[PDB]
């Protein structure tokens, strides 16, 4: 999976009980799909927050936050409402969504994100185990990349 390859399409489990077809929205918003090693820790939760604290701004770009974990679907509502998350959450219980993603990591699963646009292309991938606020900057530098192509 690299910048420029159409995003892999997949289905899941959202944390609403509900299933999620990626290829629902490809096509008709912009993509952020982000990869985090497990519910209510630390770094993830600090990863979730930011997301959070920029949803208004996430707004103006068109898009739909997916997150993915390998926790169950209640741990992901805990999660969620915990913290007031506001976007998705897909359940990933034997790790076949980031194997697809080539997101397994090799010490732990890997903090990746992924960018994609309205043509299900890649336009950005950031792999950070470190940074957890980071992501959602690295993914407003694509998505107003994106916009800026768009506008004009």
């Amino acid at each position: 999976v690299k910048v420029g390859d159409k995003a892999p399409l997949f289905e899941g489990i959202a944390d609403n009980g509900e299933k999620i077809s990626l290829s629902d929205y490809i096509g008709k918003h912009n993509i952020v799909l982000y990869f985090y090693p497990k519910d209510d820790t630390p770094g993830s939760t600090r990863e979730a927050s930011a997301f959070r604290d920029n949803w208004d701004l996430l707004k103006d770009y068109d898009v739909v936050v997916i997150g993915v974990s390998s926790d169950d679907i209640n741990s992901h509502k805990r999660f969620k409402e915990k913290y007031k998350l506001p976007f998705i959450l897909v359940s990933d219980p034997d790790k076949k969504i980031r194997e697809l993603y080539g997101a397994k990591g090799f010490i732990l699963p890997a903090r990746i994100t992924f960018v994609i646009d309205k043509k299900g292309i890649i336009r950005h991938i950031y792999n950070s185990q470190m940074n957890p606020a980071n992501h959602v900057n690295e993914a407003l530098k694509a998505l107003k990349q994106i916009k800026e192509e768009e506008i004009s």
